[PDB]
DNA sequence: TACCCGGGCATA
DNA sequence: TTCATAACCTATAGATATGCCCGGGTA
RNA sequence: UCCGAGCCGGUUGUCGCGCGGUUCAAUCCCUGGUGCGGGUGCUAGUACCGGCUCCGCACUAUCUAUAGGUUAUGAA
């Protein structure tokens, strides 16, 4: 919530030239990683394994006992009957995904912070990703099973005796979600087709409440959608649909921020005891190997450091705390105005693919901000470049083109994606330990900090030092983000609708004579530029009204740049909305 | 034999 | 039309510390 | 599979102009920015006051993991 904010700075920076403190970190979040991603796939080997008779109920102890097995194995002796009982049931699937995976016990001391930092992770992870995907993923094999794809191509399209079907499919999706409940004689009407697909809807024992939709029952408990959601996976698989990460592996190899805390240095990196340990103030204990003097320490809006960082051993980020933790269409401006006309200078923005930003002032000056500006200062592109050569110098594509795919639900893919990653892991493992993947993502960062900065104060200088912000409500390039930057340097930033803005012509505001796709060129796209196909102009536009042409044009129209009038139109659109008259009836919809 | 500290485990 | 590895956008959830028991060495 | 930004024209408020001319910005290393004092230096004319670079006081900037779409690459 607001009471937690970050600050991330450069791993020399933050912490004291002492190499054996820096060596310590360096290798516990190692350790953390390996556990953290061997955690994972055992919950999903487990998982699968354990789909011969029933999906199991996951909870934290299930992560948690996977974690304290791998680590520990046998050694672990639990206190509570519930642990005990999970490290009962998962020992023998453990000891087996070891021998598949060749994993050694890394006998970690000192594991409680981090196993609950990762079981709390692996856990947020399963429920996003089911709250989330559940339905879209249902709605989709709903769609696909009916070739709703391939039913528009097979019927006229954009006629009425063929929109019979179209609308079946919403009446069956009702029956299906349990949304409505059915008519008994309906049920005799299903095609073959329904039928199936009806019983294979039925076949994944979906949850269900008599007071809300499922729509509600996906948000009160999304774990409890989990067994079906798997189910849901394997119809894709045993259709050839595309399939979907029913459980979220942690496979990537480049090492993973972990988190540190006041415990941490207590116990592996300063290997104080905790006796000695707890008669030291915070503040000094981090003091002893963290540079608390560094400006990304400081406090700010009352927020103070409070002993916790992430670490990934190039970068760090700080995390500052509020006193206050719990320690265990409002944004469109039709509803704003009254806040708008005390602005100083008001800017109209169109966001675009190409040409993220397009600014406008009343004055007339323009501005833009680009997706090529973007990339070249962010340099993702040369990042991106520099890694593929890495990549095609060090053979690495090879390796990873050919792994099996992880998504599979079948326990005998499952383990030949795990042997063929056992098979190459040593090279790919030396590959990206590498220290140029976090120094990317840390250059990445200060480059992105960067271009923010030098966009906010050249907005600055061309518009003055404070104005209010109108953006479209267009989004797909970055589209929402935008809103948020504004407010991390206190710039007002409000929506306005784009209904028909890219088709009128300020000059006579008349929409009858406005041109569009007038023009082709040689496709841009090199690719398709050597395919021989050919591209009509979008940003181009043409006004053929006699009022907006002279008789010195033989082009016999005006010509227009959409960002320009899509800016020009929303200008308007404002002032009439500042001057109580409301969104012009031009570009109201109806 | 019995005492102590350091470390592992539980949990809001 | 299917798979794998980076990343770019969007969205979700989470952002430690104190007490109790045991085990290892010592008296 | 490639594309930086501003200005003057072909231009009329015109293009993923693979049209021309024209100005400076970055291509490695770097957490970013704002307001207040001095502290060597480098620059423009006789203490006036423009820039680059540090020192120090407070003022400020949300990161991690996972999943969906897409991009780039490598396989069919
Ligand atoms: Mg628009
Ligand atoms: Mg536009
Ligand atoms: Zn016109």
């Amino acid at each position: 919530p607001t009471l937690h904010t970050c600050n991330k700075t450069s791993f020399a920076k933050a912490f004291l030239p002492n190499e054996t403190y820096r060596q310590r970190l360096l290798d516990y979040i190692a350790i953390i990683h390996q556990l953290a991603d061997h955690a994972s796939h055992a919950l999903k080997f487990y998982i699968l394994s354990t789909s011969t008779s029933s999906f199991p109920v996951v909870h934290e102890d299930t992560i948690e006992a996977i974690l304290y097995l791998l680590n520990k194995g046998e050694a672990w002796h639990p206190r509570k009957e519930a642990k005990k009982a999970w490290r009962d049931c998962l020992l023998p699937y453990v000891q087996r995904y070891c021998q598949i995976v060749g994993f050694i016990h890394p006998n970690l001391r000192g594991e409680q912070q981090s196993i609950n930092y990762l079981t709390v992770s692996m856990m947020t992870n399963l429920k996003v990703n089911v709250q989330e995907h559940f339905m879209q993923m249902l709605l989709r094999y709903i769609n696909l099973r009916f070739d709703v794809k391939g039913q528009k191509q097979r019927l006229p399209p954009k006629s009425d005796a063929r929109k019979a079907f179209f609308t079946r499919l919403r009446y069956l999706k009702s029956v299906f979600l349990f949304d409505v409940v059915p008519e008994l004689e309906f049920l005799d009407d299903l095609t073959p087709l329904e039928s199936e697909v009806l019983e294979e809807i039925w076949s994944l024992d979906l949850p269900f409440l008599p007071n809300d939709p499922l729509a509600y029952a996906i948000v009160a408990d999304p774990m409890s959608f989990f067994p079906a959601y798997c189910k849901l996976s394997g119809l894709y698989e045993q259709y050839g649909f595309q399939r979907f990460s029913a459980i979220p592996l942690r496979r990537s190899l480049i090492q993973s921020h972990v988190r540190i805390d006041t415990i941490i240095l207590y116990q592996h990196i300063l290997c104080i005891t905790r006796r000695d340990a707890e008669t030291v103030e915070k503040d000094d204990l981090w003091m002893r190997v963290c540079n608390l003097c560094t400006k990304a320490f400081r406090s700010r809006c009352g927020m103070h450091f409070e002993g916790s960082i992430t670490t990934d051993g190039a970068s760090v980020s700080v995390y500052l705390k509020h006193p206050e933790a719990d320690k265990y269409k409002a944004l469109y401006v039709e509803n704003n105005l009254p806040a708008c006309r005390a602005a100083e200078n008001v800017v109209v923005i169109d966001p675009n693919k190409r040409d993220i930003l397009y600014c406008q002032d009343s004055n007339g000056t323009t501005f833009r901000y680009t997706a090529n500006q973007r990339a070249v200062e962010t340099g993702s592109r040369r990042f991106a470049k520099r890694r593929e050569a890495m990549k095609e110098e060090a053979g690495v594509d090879l390796i990873e083109s050919r792994i099996p795919s992880h998504k599979t639900m079948n326990l005998m893919d499952f383990t030949r994606y795990l042997l063929v990653r056992r098979a190459d892991w040593d090279r790919r493992k030396e590959f990206y330990s590498h220290p140029a993947h976090t120094r990317w993502k840390w250059h990445s960062f200060i480059n992105r900090q960067k271009s923010e900065s030098d966009l906010i104060s050249n907005m600055r200088n061309k518009y003055g030092e404070n104005f209010t912000v109108v953006m479209g409500d267009w989004s797909d390039s970055k589209t929402k983000g935008w809103r948020t930057l504004f407010k991390r340097n206190r710039i007002d930033c409000f929506l306005l609708d784009e209904y028909k803005t890219s088709s009128v012509c300020p000059r006579c505001s008349s929409s009858e004579f406005v041109e569009k796709k007038f023009k082709t060129r040689p496709h841009s796209r090199p690719w398709r530029r050597r395919e021989g196909k050919i591209e009509k102009v979008h940003g181009l536009l043409g006004c053929t009204n006699p009022n907006c042409l002279q008789q010195a044009w033989t082009s016999g129209m005006r010509y227009w740049n959409r960002d320009m009038l899509s800016t020009c139109n929303m200008l308007l659109i404002v002032r009439s909305m500042l001057d109580g008259h409301g969104r012009p009836e031009v570009f109201s919809r109806s």
